[PDB]
């Protein structure tokens, strides 16, 4: 094969985010050298002398355009000097799988091809997510160096001619012009090292007895035709012996079957109506790249992502991996509820509150300060890898069910009766007109920082909301030293009830108003009723303290999660 150089005109908008360069498919396929240029930028952050002894792990969630994009990574990685590429078979490799392989084979980094929950197809999204040597996402320091290069690029190296076969397992060797070392591509099974890792984490025998045996937990797993499909079939059906019909939508489709891979009650409605009938005992779903998870009990019983990390924390020793490794720290993102904190307090194990997004988690896990962690955005994880893991949260749940021999609903009533219930909901108030939102946060800040603000009692119908604290939350990272300022408006009432405001604004379309409400409760009687009734005073109070409709006109939430 020959190494030929292509002259190129650089780009203004290729700024990689904390989740890599995301853009609608059209940008990639119609814009001359868009992809080619970004791939060559990623590769160019790798210093020349290290290219030969290096192995990059490549692979994606399976959406449209994944394939010739991988074929681009190959020819550019090859001309560029990269010694070896370990690609999942047929390009498939889930996000938790790509971290697990990087970490395992001691690779320089991976190049995951996933637009995560954002849809796929000809007119849907795409994206090049770069991860680094520890298996986690590239840090700001690295993402921006990719940015400085994407913007100033003149020419990229390529082997036009080179075309590997993604279906065939095993090693393929190619000879590059005037190069004394061959370029090695290596096709790995997509599920094997990942299931091998899971095998030493969990007790697959206890589980096999639970899914196969006389008592047979009748589970229902929907994979929304995303990357987890193979992994669900292989690990739950073949190895654990789950009846083949337990796995729904487990075949990788390019457009995810014309739908959104978002694991939430709204988007994964199909699974939820099927779960309503009562046959099944357990249900669960995952997003695009499968590092997110939705847990469901008999008849549809929604286990809130916040309460969930807290249940796995309150039964963590039921898992073989925690019993031999030890739990050296608990953690969550600030908008996520206080349920994990009622568990974390009971123990002399550290608890960290952090801004939204894995790097925060990642840094503590590398600093050996965190073992189990969660998010309210349907995210759960541990230090076993360096990204979140959908399927690992479902299996931790099945291991608790196996040890406990209780239904999911009873597990939550026991949790809320020993720990107390943090009622939680989330109001997504989509895209508003800039000027109001900015004002409301400012008036509320002026109101919240007042000399007479704290100590004051607020009320409506039942509970008295005495303000014990107030601020606009910022974080000082203990590891890379960064300070993430103004992360969210915080309202803290003495019993534990909170209200968080998160303004994800864009000088492009408009600005998102996120209303997060954590309402704690400890009464034996008040706990078992519905959250919308139990949170209602605190929901209106949020509107009466912020004076929400007053500067926006918005009545209802676009999405309730």
């Amino acid at each position: 094969v020959k190494i030929v150089t292509v002259k190129t005109k650089a780009y203004p908008d290729q700024k990689p985010g904390t989740s890599g360069l995301r853009k609608r498919v059209k940008v990639f396929q119609s814009s001359t050298n868009y992809a080619e240029n970004f791939i060559q930028s990623i590769i160019s952050t790798v210093e020349p002398a290290q290219r030969q002894e290096a192995t990059l792990v490549v692979g994606g969630d399976g959406r449209f355009y994944m394939k010739e994009a991988i074929q681009l990574i190959v020819r550019i990685a090859a001309a560029n000097g990269i010694g070896r590429l370990v690609i999942g078979q047929n390009g498939i490799l889930s996000t938790p799988a790509v971290s697990c392989i990087i970490r395992k084979i001691k690779a320089i980094g991976g190049i995951i091809l996933t637009a995560s929950h954002n849809p796929g197809g000809p007119n849907g999204d795409f994206g090049i997510k770069f991860n680094i040597s520890n298996g986690g996402p590239a840090p700001e320091a690295i993402t921006d160096k990719i940015f400085q290069i994407s913007k100033t690029i003149e020419e990229y190296a390529i082997c036009p001619d080179l075309k590997v076969d993604l279906g065939v397992l095993g090693k393929q060797q190619f000879d590059l012009e005037n190069k004394f070392k061959p370029f090695t591509v290596e096709i790995v099974d997509s599920v094997e090292a990942y299931a091998t890792m899971l095998r030493n984490i969990f007790d697959f025998n206890a589980l096999k007895e639970l899914l196969s045996g006389p008592n047979r937990l009748k589970i229902r797993i929907d994979a929304m035709h995303g990357v987890v499909g193979p992994y669900v079939k292989k690990i739950l059906c073949e190895e654990l012996g789950a009846p083949a019909n337990s796995a729904v939508n487990c075949v990788p489709l390019e457009d995810f079957g014309g739908h959104h891979p978002d694991p939430n009650l709204t988007y994964a409605a199909d699974l939820v109506e099927t779960m309503k009938s009562g046959e099944h005992d357990f249900g669960a779903a995952f997003d695009g790249d499968g590092d997110r998870n939705m847990i469901l009990g008999k008849h549809g019983f929604f286990v809130n992502p916040s309460d969930s990390v807290a249940v796995i924390a309150a039964n963590i020793f039921s898992i073989p991996y925690f019993q031999q490794t030890g739990v050296r720290g608990f953690a969550r993102s600030m908008p996520t509820s206080g349920a994990l904190d009622r568990v974390a307090n009971a123990t002399k194990i550290a608890l960290y509150e952090t801004p939204t997004g894995w790097k925060f988690f990642g840094n503590l896990m590398d600093a050996s300060k965190l073992s189990l962690c969660g998010e309210e955005s349907f995210g759960t994880g541990s230090d076993h890898i360096r990204e979140k893991d959908g399927l690992w949260a479902v299996l931790a749940w099945l291991s608790i069910l196996a040890t406990r021999k209780q239904s999911v609903e009873d597990i939550l009533k026991d949790h809320w009766h020993k720990f107390g219930r943090n009622f939680f909901t989330r109001y997504d108030y989509e895209e508003v007109e800039a000027e109001g939102a900015t004002k409301m946060m400012k008036d509320l800040e002026a109101l919240m920082f007042d000399r007479s603000f704290v100590g004051k009692q607020f009320s409506a119908n039942d509970k008295v909301y005495t303000v014990e604290k107030a601020d606009n939350f910022e974080y000082h990272d203990p590891v890379d030293g960064s300070v993430s300022k103004n992360q969210g408006l915080r309202l803290i009432f003495a019993d534990g009830s909170r209200i968080i405001f998160r303004l994800s604004g864009t000088g492009s379309a408009g600005a998102t108003i996120r209303l997060y409400i954590d309402s704690y409760e400890k009464d034996n009687a008040k706990i078992n009723q519905d959250p919308q009734v139990m949170l209602a005073p605190l929901i209106s109070i949020a509107l009466k303290v912020s004076q929400l409709q007053e500067r926006t006109g918005r009545t209802a939430p676009t999405v309730i999660t």
